[PDB]
C-alpha cells in the first residue's frame, strides 16, 4: 500500500550514505510486517531446493522472482523510491537473498566487495547498486553484525586474490582482499559495524568492503538483502555467468505498489 507519499532520505541521510556508504534507517517496517517477512523467508528456506545454501541453512537467493510476498517487498515505498533516489535513476533488482546466522552459530565472512563479484561474474559495468538490508531481527554488537570500512566505497574495486561461481554464496569467499590492503584502509577509515532494532533496513554500497562474525548471541539474526541495481547501468548479459536467481535478467524498471482494495 502506498497510502501515503513515497518515502525519501533528507540531505542529510544522503551526505551520510554517499560520505560513509551505508546508512541505517531504523523501524521502517512494524513487527507485523516483519513476521510476514520471517514467515515468508521459513518457507523459503524449507523449499528453495538448488537455490538455497547450508548443516542446517542459512541462505536463499532470488526469492522475489519466486514469492508474490517478496516480489511485492521490492516495489514498497518505503524501498523503491530511496533506491531511485540514491542510484539516481530507474532501478531493477539485480539480486535478492536471505540470510540467517542463527542463535550460537555463524561463520566468518571474509572482507568483500559485492562489486567485484557482479562486475566479474555478471558483467555490471560500474558500482552504480546498493543493497537493503532488513533487519529480521535486532542487529546488535553480538549476533554477527555486517561490518564495514566508513569511506571504503571510494577506493573503487581493490585488487583481489581468487579462489564458475563455485564460493560466491558461501563464507570461503571467491573474492577477498588482502590482509595487507584491509590494514591500509582501517588505519585510514576504521570500521563500523551498524545497529537497529527489527524493522530497520541498512542501506549500503556496492562497492563497501564488508565483513561479518559468528552470533554469539542466543538471538537469530535474520537479513533480507535486495539489491538494486540502476537501469541505465544494466548487466552485460554476454558476460554473465550465472542463473537469474543469483543474477537478474529483467531490465524492466520497477513502480511502486499503488494503493488497491486487496
Ligand atoms: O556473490 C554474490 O553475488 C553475493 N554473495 C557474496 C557477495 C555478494 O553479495
Amino acid at each position: 500500500q502506498i497510502m501515503e507519499p513515497h518515502d525519501t532520505l533528507s540531505p542529510a541521510q544522503v551526505d551520510e550514505y554517499r560520505k560513509n556508504g551505508f546508512l541505517v534507517q531504523e523501524h521502517v517496517f512494524d513487527e507485523e510486517e516483519i513476521e510476514l517477512l520471517r514467515a515468508e523467508a521459513a518457507q523459503e528456506f524449507a523449499s528453495g531446493g538448488e537455490r538455497v545454501t547450508v548443516g542446517i541453512v542459512r541462505g536463499v537467493h532470488g526469492c522475489h522472482l519466486y514469492s508474490e510476498v517478496f516480489g511485492r517487498l521490492v516495489r514498497s515505498p518505503r524501498l523503491l523510491p530511496i533506491a531511485r533516489q540514491l542510484l539516481r535513476d530507474d532501478v531493477y533488482v539485480h539480486q535478492f537473498k536471505i540470510n540467517a546466522k542463527r542463535a550460537f552459530k555463524g561463520e566468518v565472512w571474509e572482507w568483500h566487495q559485492d562489486y567485484t563479484f557482479w562486475h566479474h561474474e555478471d558483467g555490471m559495468p560500474a558500482p552504480r547498486a546498493l543493497s537493503a538490508a532488513i533487519f529480521l531481527d535486532e542487529v546488535t554488537e553480538f549476533n554477527g553484525p555486517l561490518t564495514f570500512v566508513p569511506g571504503g566505497h571510494g577506493s573503487g574495486m581493490i585488487d583481489a586474490d581468487v579462489k564458475g561461481w563455485a564460493n560466491t554464496l558461501t563464507a570461503s569467499l571467491k573474492y577477498s582482499l588482502d590482509v595487507e590492503t584491509m590494514r591500509g584502509l582501517i588505519e585510514r577509515n576504521g570500521m563500523v559495524a551498524p545497529k537497529g532494532p527489527r524493522g530497520s533496513v541498512l542501506w549500503f554500497d556496492a562497492n563497501i568492503p564488508h565483513s561479518s562474525v559468528p552470533n554469539i548471541s542466543p538471538f537469530d539474526r535474520g537479513l533480507v538483502l535486495i539489491t538494486y541495481n540502476s537501469v541505465e547501468n544494466k548487466t552485460d548479459v554476454t558476460r554473465g555467468t550465472r542463473p537469474e536467481w543469483l543474477a537478474a535478467r529483467d531490465f524492466t524498471p520497477l513502480t511502486a505498489l499503488q494503493a488497491t482494495s486487496f
